């Protein structure tokens, strides 16, 4: 539900909380303060709390003593399920019982505060459409707050008391907090002594802009980024669609990361059938993992398969001395088979960004089958964070755009990295929010978080942090700049 998520606390709060709100088994996830990028699941066991270290580097969340996972939600959706896997002292287990829920409404789309009534009207006129609302602070009763709707042609303010902590509409329910009481009016809509029916469809979106914008819009998140990122984080529990095909014995061993699983409604189906890898629609992508030594072959039967064309290698084989993907393809000048898969590398050219392989593939035996196979692999992503300009991955990205281009009935562009989540979900979508670009021109709507979460719904988590998040931003906001 993401109610076991708290923005805004400490650790010392974290314990205070745990031990006279909580019991044993209870818990809560932060983010850590000790070294930011970090996520820290504190956990009640014994009359006493353990704080555990989540880290994110950008390819996924490393619970420490325990496995590697998508998002949050799904690292606690698994522990809440599978019992004695949660290690402590690599011997005592803690159990995932009680999701202890946050109060805090900073991570709502609907939540705003700061904001007046007058320029929640005008945004609700300019933006709105029925069903739209916000929530804001009430200034003229300070403390208070007031949920204002649009009936798209009018617009209702119902004030929101705050007594000792509980939310009312002055009758009725005193909730816990103002996402019950959100969550609670969006299926028990309120009726106005008139006969309209306020129904709470959709927040307000305040994200979406013009693209011309760009260079306002995100001065405005850099002093920002973070409350955004974290808004869109929040709706990842919404996200939780059956992973059960990666899950089977039998494919097990064909997952680089156990817990890090295509969905089932959006997988490669391979004509066994597996591979850890989905379709992604907004031209289309394939995000898939860096093959395993045992998947090599499923990977190029994929690329057949597909028809794909072009393929994007975001990580170097090997970072920080651990393994991200076998190298899966010949040497220059030689030729490989992969299972019924043959492969021939007939030219390598170095950039400074990035080295092109021009691969010929072809199943043994049909030699009619032969494609010209484009390989991009980028090679000079840093080893913390992302790269400090955003030229680099464009030049890359609008080269990839345009090989992709330049070949008639070309299937998806293949994507990976190392889980597949990372890097692999920041490209796609940076190319998803340039096409709109490069056709609409520069007048023209993007909206980054929805376009992540749109994404986000075809494999689990694309954009990994917050870092990926405002590079997406310095990535489309340049492009925008030098079109000028």
């Amino acid at each position: 539900s993401r109610r076991w998520f708290h923005p805004n606390i400490t650790g010392v709060e974290a314990e205070n909380l745990l031990l006279t709100r909580g019991v044993d088994g209870s818990f809560l996830a932060r983010p850590s303060k000790s070294n930011p990028g970090d996520f820290t699941l504190s956990v009640r066991r014994n009359g006493a709390v353990t704080h555990i270290k989540i880290q994110n580097t950008g390819d996924y969340y490393d619970l420490y003593g325990g496995e590697k996972f998508a998002t949050l939600a799904e690292l606690v959706q698994y522990y809440m399920e599978h019992h004695g896997q949660l290690k402590e002292k690599n011997g005592d287990v803690i159990e995932l019982k009680y999701p202890l829920n946050c109060a805090d409404p900073t991570s709502e789309r609907w939540f705003h505060g700061h904001l007046s009534g007058k320029e929640a009207e005008k945004l609700l006129t300019e933006k709105g459409k029925h069903g739209s609302f916000l929530v804001r602070e009430s200034q003229s009763h300070p403390g208070d707050f007031v949920l204002s709707v649009r009936t798209g042609s009018k617009v209702t303010h119902v004030m929101i008391r705050c007594q000792e902590l509980k939310y009312d509409v002055g009758g009725g329910e005193r909730f816990d907090s103002l996402t019950d009481l959100v969550e609670h009016y969006k299926k028990n809509p309120m009726v106005e002594t008139l006969g309209t029916v306020l129904q709470l469809k959709q927040p307000l979106n305040t994200t979406r802009i013009n693209a011309a914008e760009i260079e306002s819009r995100v001065r405005e998140l850099s002093k920002g980024f973070w409350e955004e990122f974290e808004t869109l984080q929040q709706q990842e529990c919404k996200l939780l669609y059956s992973r059960k095909e990666g899950q089977r014995q039998e494919n097990k061993n064909k997952n680089r990361y156990k817990n890090i699983l295509p969905f089932d409604h959006t997988r490669v189906v391979l004509h066994s059938d597996y591979i850890n890898a989905n379709i992604i629609m907004p031209k289309s992508y394939i995000a898939t993992q860096g093959c395993l030594q045992n998947t090599v072959n499923d990977f190029w039967r994929m690329v057949f398969q597909e028809n794909s064309r072009v393929i994007v290698m975001t990580t170097k084989e090997v970072e920080r001395g651990k393994s991200k993907c076998v190298k899966y393809w010949p040497d220059e000048y030689a030729l490989k088979e992969y299972g019924v898969m043959r492969v021939r590398n007939v030219k390598e050219s170095a950039a400074h960004d990035y080295t092109l392989r021009e691969l010929k593939l072809s199943k043994v035996g049909q030699g009619n089958t032969e494609r010209t196979v484009w390989q991009y692999h980028f090679r000079t992503w840093p080893d913390h964070g992302v790269p400090s300009d955003p030229g680099g991955v464009l030049d890359f990205l609008e080269e990839v755009h345009h090989k992709q281009e330049s070949i008639m009935d070309a299937g998806p562009v293949v994507v990976h990295c190392s889980a597949g989540i990372g890097r692999t979900g920041m490209f796609i979508v940076i190319d998803i929010l340039i096409d709109i670009i490069r056709e609409k021109g520069v007048d023209c709507d993007i909206d980054v978080p929805k376009t992540i979460q749109m994404v986000r719904s075809q494999r689990s988590g694309m954009v990994q942090t917050e870092a990926q998040y405002r590079f997406i931003y310095m990535a489309v906001q340049h492009y925008i700049e030098t079109l000028q």
